[PDB]
């Protein structure tokens, strides 16, 4: 008859009201659940004390807060209303580099996870350029490349570059449409050795996250919370003991 | 003449008036009475010095807050505006897997603690499939059942999965309207060896749960905090010291 | 020429302006006295500084905080706007039990502190029920009745419950008016070797306790907090150098 | 040309204009003041910029805080807006104490410091009762006396009580109109081994004291905040470098 | 490429729009600037998202904070809206001191720094008195003398008071116009192993000390916080890169 | 799974819609991004519970907050809305001093860093002065230079200086209108074993700096803090995975 939980949260995705397929939030480290009612109240005057005596309810509503650890692409569309791109890997042959370039100067590619990099001279006769001449900062992963010297006879100065670029998955903001995922939160209760319970929730409508720290510090991992509101599901049985809203099964 | 309490709480639901089956709340941790009162004031101006010279209270209200521990599914009826639903264990013969599962898909059964599961392959003749070909995430607590692998000549992929689910007991979102409970609390005084101490709130209109932390970081047990007003009662004497809003009862 | 007061308060309730008894308010943990003054200000223009020259003074009023950890009867008829009831010690004789008990129903009785319970069997031959099948949880403060059996042949289900009931004293919530009380805080200050003050506040407004906390976690013993606004008694002399508001007295 | 300074306040009350006499204030804890201006401003828009171009003062005030420690008679008429009254010493006669009392009364006497109690019984022979069937609590000072008991032939119930009570100073409650008091901070700067600091403020119109425990908690000295603003006096010189809200004067 | 800085400020008073002579402010402990910007955005609607698309600034100020702990009347003078008054050391021949005189008064002189104080007896024939029956409080620094006695023969009440009093410096409250001073700030960057950095504002209207504790407590020494608005700048070239607010000069 | 990252920022600016170079914006210790979403709610009231039961969204923006510690001019220039200044090193021969200069005056000088510091004396006969009668203060970097004294034969009042001053690099204030960058953070993820991220913002309008500490108390270094608008581009495709606001690419 105590609670402290532990457990996993699937989410199953709602487009035009057909049930999507159950995937794992990954790592949750808090979830919270609030309800919100308005009354309208209706005060007696026949004692003299002027006092409250009567209530009805005339709103409800519900919320959720989730803070997830996880930045994985797949949670990212479901937080920034966005939509996953996948990019194969594949082969540059003819991209062409800044002109006027000189010692010193940065080069960005287009492309990540740049391997194998080859820079033909712009001449009637082909001469790739020594390796020795340039680095790749940050291994290739950012694509940057840093010139670090060039011969006494100045080549042409145009470059035409080639290399190996590895696949990708890309997340865009705000290139996707709210959001509407049904929950199923499973814990383990460990006040009672671990008993089960299961939370479910039909119909949550969830908002952006708010704040997103790029560079941390401290020794916190990175949160991302969310907040979301629990609407009233319209399918489900009106007379029906199971709600509208969500319920609470513990197995007893 | 001193007091620190500690003790029980005894509620009592009204339906329609008619007093209910007093029942143990379980375990509480914090229980707080606030009274509030509005009062006109009159001013005189003989004396110049345009100060307060008499109030009358016009308004009376009371509330309180309570703290508790407990997450009963009976205490969840009263909290969150629930009704109880009792499912009886049984049986499951003919219920119909997704189609085009694959290793590593994980399928999710209607009810909870499976036990015997069984899975008849689709084909004139029956041949149930290998229990080592699919595996019980959280021992069949949550329902889901995962894939370990598939014989080479793959069988017909629709299946027909038998199991035993247990009872359990269920709480709906919102499917019950506005509790009035009266409410006993019988406590005792540690300052006076141990006195006891009788306090009875007639009437009172309960506030929802403001939130619920399903997964709690710490040592601090879950607490589910509810408030409530205390209405007037109009069915006990008006002239009576024993009043309408709530008694105290002190031996001595 | 410093003060650390500790010291004792006493007060009288008035009654259409007649004084009533006083009676000490037990053990007090803080006073504090608040005074308040509106100002009505003229500010000056020949210089171009645009400020302040004048003010004089409309409003005048005083406010007095209380904080008393006592819990008695007496106190609490002061603080809950409660008039107190006396209950003197008798005797039950035929009060019935509800209907359709069975093993592990808890009875709850009229009365606290019962002693010697009997309860005689329906029947034409009375037969008092063995002491073995019941148990007073509680020690029967509470007044409830647990029953650990039945014998097989079930008895007339119908009981005659009979007993004795001690004398008690009970509040009311909201049952009198807004009390009116003169206060006199006597008062010996360390600072000087243990001087005597005395402050006497001749018309004070109380109002209700803001919180009480009946089930109170740490060492702090339970304290009622009490506000107060120091009227304007029209009755003393105006010229009088002892005011309307309130006096202090000092020997030296 | 560093400050931490320690010093002395002289206060010299302001009646229809007129310097009174300077006084100290004893001990004074924290002093601060504090300079308000009102200012309006004019913004170009020729730059394309519309930002802020020119600003000139219309209001100008001042406010000083003081904190002093003082409970003295002299510094409650200044802070309580009240006036001394003294009351000397002298003796009771024929004073005549409640009727019907009975063993366990406190009877309350209208003053202070009694000494030498005697109550003679009401009868045509008069017998001073026996000091042991009375009680002095408080040494007298709170001028109580409690009843120990009566003879068994219980006397005639009025008494007329004689003592002698010792001279006293009171103060009254808002009994005096708002003072207007000219300051005077005579202050050491022992960041300058002790340099002489000395600051004017010609008129203030102090407000009553917010605040004031009667029963402290802790080892911190009562303490008595008053605010006071300082007015623009209309005698001094226009011209003149000294101002009309106040100086200071270092020597140097 | 970071930044600690210590060094000093040098601020020239700006009247009628001609640069002043600069003086050091002397010790400073904290100097911050603000930058504050109105912006007017413009959102457009064709993508369905209704959000921020173009956004141009209207308003444009700045603001400085200064934390100094010198009280020197010349910064005093700048602080204060005062303007220094010098008074040079002199003597006193025939002041009148106050009537009525007894043992215990305090008399308060007009001057301070009294030394070689003389008081000659009215009389036909004068008589100085005794110097042990006065004595000079705080060696005569605030100006304070106290009587300890008088002959047995009453001298005549009126004295004469002779005495040399020392310079001075003093500063009014409010006496000046709103200063416009501007500032240099010539910092070391520790960082850099001291590097050197310049900060000029040319312009800069000041707001009066918001508070001034005369009695410290701790081990602080007193700050006094300035704050100020960076007026534009008129007389400068608009196309300048030098701007019309403020620049900073790193060597480099 | 997990983000802990660490990185650098590259931030090119944009210039009537023309991409600009890229450059390092040196040292950050802190970035954060945040999303606002604006939703209208439509409610049902057919279950008399007149709750939430849709929600659409109308608005989106999404802000960055920057941490910087460099304070280089690039830096400024982009952060105080000015553009950087660059004065070659050079000399004066024929610079005027203030007149009437006597010992103890300080000259400031035009430009800094100050050497070869030569004043010669106004007179048919040019006669430079010795270099015992001046100092330069702070090594000549504030261009202050203090007279020691001077001969008895007083030399003609109007000085002529001469020197050498070096190259500079100054930041106008509020000189430069709002600059529309591009951001481009590369970091590394430490959780996975410092896996690649990148995050791409295509237009951000920034917000001058709040606050700058010229003179900082204890061991954290100056932090510069900037806040910004994420804008909508317009040129990306609308239907393009991508979005128009920003992207994240990660590795996998």
């Amino acid at each position: 008859t105590y609670f402290y939980g532990q457990g996993e949260i699937d989410a199953a995705p709602i487009v035009n009201g057909v049930l999507g397929k159950w995937r794992w939030i990954q790592d949750v480290s808090a979830m919270s659940i609030q309800l919100a009612v308005e009354k309208v109240e209706h005060k007696e005057s026949y004692s003299g004390q002027k006092a409250l005596v009567r209530s009805f309810p005339i709103g409800k509503t519900a919320t959720v807060n989730i803070t997830l650890h996880s930045i994985g692409p797949d949670n990212l569309a479901l937080t920034l209303y966005g939509k996953v791109v996948a990019k194969a890997a594949g082969s540059v042959t003819g991209e062409v580099l800044p002109a006027d370039l000189v010692a010193g100067d940065v080069i960005r590619l287009a492309n990540f996870g740049v391997s194998e990099l080859v820079i033909t001279d712009s001449a009637s006769s082909p001469a790739p350029l020594d390796p020795q001449y340039y680095a790749l900062r940050a291994d290739g992963a950012y694509g940057e490349v840093q010139l670090l010297g060039l011969p006494t006879p100045a080549p042409t100065q145009p470059f035409k570059a080639a290399y190996e670029y590895a696949a990708t998955k890309q997340v865009g903001m705000f290139t996707a449409p709210q959001p509407t995922v049904a929950l199923r939160y499973k814990g383990i209760n460990l006040a009672e050795g671990g008993a089960p319970v299961i939370v479910e929730l039909y119909k949550v409508a969830t908002d952006p996250l708010q704040e997103l720290a790029l560079i941390s510090d401290g020794n916190t991992v990175a949160g991302m919370q969310i907040s979301g509101g629990i609407l009233l599901d319209t399918s489900k049985p009106d007379t029906g003991d199971l709600g509208r809203f969500g319920r609470i099964i513990q197995l007893g």
